[PDB]
């Protein structure tokens, strides 16, 4: 018996960040996360403003933002609050717990001070989560664990995926879901976000592999599609975002029955 | 048949950045990499200058450097040239090929412009290496693949480690070695760098596990020790670096018989 996003937002064990996300997904009829893989602050803010109404989440990539400052982040947060979407930073936390804590809080980027969500690879073992949560829990943040990857030759399969699920379900005070290609947890409190999404079949020239919104949401049971080039390379980015939103949303409704 | 670092520098298939490293290791009698996990440029540069003569490599951590600028990295290059050590940036590239390319070249940090070596996780598949290579190849950079991890619960074991070795073998134009706990390749062109090293037994409270220089160089067959807190937390970091250098160097000499 599958629950709607709005009902999942109310589950007793839901994490506050997941609840906030699920409520705005339901309100706005969007389960699309825009991957904003851009080099300029002006492009990031322009896309966030123009596409904000169509998205539940914006995945930032601050490591490639040539003119990052914390003032840009302040402005991005203003747009996120106005249009109602969460900010998910791309950075791949993937080190021992002692140093990921410093990477999350510190440096020039101060990721924990503006990202609602971050993601981590599980390869270090659960210390990666324990280190992140020492920063994320005081800042009321959530984390996604990379349980599967979309690229050719991915090693995030089999027992590796199972380890990611166990690590999430044992750190539910901080971990709110997964980056995955499919549903991997049977617990409805966890979110599933799927990159490697385009309307048409294909890939890229460096190992990316694409599946459609209907396949990943409808057949594979994921919750949210993450789309970069399928939107940003389109002539009309607003229309492209709307096409992806409508595709992902219908696929969700049809699985819901 | 074990070869000295100086002889390995002359191997037919050696990459130019590995040859440079192996030659300075032999010249200076050091197989120590300092893990400069500090948040201030002045401390980084003071450590690089004082410990430069004792190290073959300095592992930077720019994501935690609160006052990073490219001018700081210019001064680090000057010290690296003066004292003869390589610069290895910590950032754990762990994305699809198309995005890691941009992360390596771009943003504020412009890692490829100053780092001799970078490291990647192999979980995405070989596209991670191909994307980095598209930037680093003409710059005579090299990459290290994370084949094993030192932390409790590491998933970099078994077939995962074997996949890392195969990926390195198959990309030897750019991959010059491993982050590992032991020798994982039989090919002497490859470097093995081992973190999780301290003179004393123990660990940390976030899953780090330590082994001694004698164990990891002498018994486990690795080439270089990566040492952070064992040096950084000492009152006199120069004396500590010298203790680690002598331990790792004499363990290496023991192998040669
Ligand atoms: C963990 C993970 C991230 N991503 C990231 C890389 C890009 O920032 C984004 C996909 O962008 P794209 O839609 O332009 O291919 O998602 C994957 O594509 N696959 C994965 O498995
Ligand atoms: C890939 C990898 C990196 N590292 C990094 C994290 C730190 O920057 C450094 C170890 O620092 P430490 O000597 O203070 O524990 O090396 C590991 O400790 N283990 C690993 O397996």
């Amino acid at each position: 018996m599958e629950l709607s996003f709005g009902a999942r937002a109310e589950l007793p064990r839901i994490h506050p960040v997941a609840s906030k996300l699920l409520r705005l997904m339901q309100k706005k009829e969007t389960n699309l996360c825009l991957s904003a893989d851009v080099s300029l602050a002006r492009e990031l803010l322009q896309l966030a403003d123009a596409l904000g109404p169509s998205i539940c989440m914006l995945k930032t990539h601050v490591d490639i933002l040539n003119d990052f400052t914390l003032d840009v982040m302040k402005e991005l947060i203003t747009l996120a609050k106005c249009h109602e979407f969460l900010i998910f930073e791309d950075r791949k936390f993937a080190d021992i717990g002692n140093t990921v804590k410093k990477q999350y809080e510190g440096g020039i980027f101060k990721i924990a001070s503006w990202a609602d969500l971050v993601n981590a690879h599980v390869v270090p073992g659960s210390g990666v989560v324990k280190g992140l949560q020492e920063v994320g829990l005081p800042l009321h943040r959530g984390c996604l664990l990379i349980a599967e990857m979309s690229s050719t030759g991915s090693l995030a399969t089999g027992d590796y995926t199972r380890a990611a699920v166990r690590m999430a379900e044992e750190h539910s005070e901080f971990v709110v879901g997964f980056i995955s290609g499919s549903r991997v947890s049977m617990k409805p409190e966890f979110l599933h976000l799927t990159p490697g999404v385009q309307l048409e079949a294909g890939g890229d020239n460096l190992g990316q592999q694409y599946n459609s919104p209907q396949e990943v949401i409808g057949k594979r049971g994921s919750d949210i599609i993450i789309v970069g080039r399928g939107i940003i390379s389109a002539a009309d980015r607003l229309e492209a975002a709307e096409m992806y939103r409508k595709a992902a949303w219908e696929a969700y409704l049809s699985r819901l029955g």
